[PDB]
């Protein structure tokens, strides 16, 4: 996250780092007792979601690792494109949920969310063009451009002057309301140019795939 600030503990505990080695790769958005939505080229060793953290690296009761049991690209997902650029990670086990661990509702009905909204986006990504990479979840609020501005009907868009999403980022939670819009999208980008905006993964354009793959449990 460029230009934001540093998010209260805890405070959005759909949170989820998505994991490779050890080491924070994407976000993602704990969206059932068993499901973590991410970003598709996340997929793209070791795969595992750390559910109620803060901190990446320090000790905290509440945070708990898990092994992904599955994991579900979207079937129409490509690693060239950011086009359906979603992934359902099912975990090993249903997570303990708690304060600081709770499934985000997503939004199903398809309306776009009212141009000049302010959404919060959060995650470890990166927080400048140095490539400084935060311990604790960083957040932001951006306003939702309109679709013309943006340009397809899958993807939403948010103003990118100097406070943006970026590398890292990609996979995690683009809010408004109290409810998931968007997913941040995992092509490389300029980051916090304001011609440039940031993209996201419109998610009530996959409600029924979303649905399905809930119901595979
Ligand atoms: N929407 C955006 O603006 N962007 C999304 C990007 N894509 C990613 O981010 N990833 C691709 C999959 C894995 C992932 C990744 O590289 N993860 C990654 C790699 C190394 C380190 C790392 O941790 C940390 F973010 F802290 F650096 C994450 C991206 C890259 C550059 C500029 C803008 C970017």
């Amino acid at each position: 996250i460029l230009g934001g600030r540093e998010a209260e503990a805890h405070a959005r505990p759909y949170m989820a780092s998505v994991q490779l080695n050890g080491a924070h790769l994407c976000g993602g958005v704990l969206v059932a007792e068993q499901w973590v939505l991410s970003a598709a080229h996340c997929l793209e060793g070791k795969v595992q979601v750390l559910l109620g953290a803060h901190s990446l690296s320090q000790p905290e009761p509440s945070k708990r690792l898990y092994d992904v049991l599955r994991a579900v690209p979207h079937p129409d997902s490509q690693p060239d494109t950011i086009d359906h650029d979603l992934l359902l990670l099912q975990l090993s086990e249903k997570a303990t949920l708690g304060p600081a661990v709770r499934p985000l509702p997503w939004q199903r009905v398809d309306r776009d969310v009212a141009p000049g909204t302010l959404c919060d986006v959060a995650g470890w990504g990166i927080v400048n063009h140095a490539g400084r990479r935060p311990d604790s979840l960083q957040h932001v609020l951006l306003p939702v451009l309109d679709r013309a501005t943006c340009n397809t009907e899958r993807l939403m868009c948010a103003e990118s002057n100097r406070r943006d999403s970026c590398k890292g980022d990609s996979g995690g939670p683009l809010v408004c309301g109290g409810v998931l819009e968007g997913v941040v999208t995992s092509g490389s980008r300029v980051c916090g140019n304001r011609k440039k905006p940031g993209i996201y993964t419109r998610v009530a354009s996959y409600a029924a795939w979303i649905d399905s793959v809930l119901a595979s449990a």
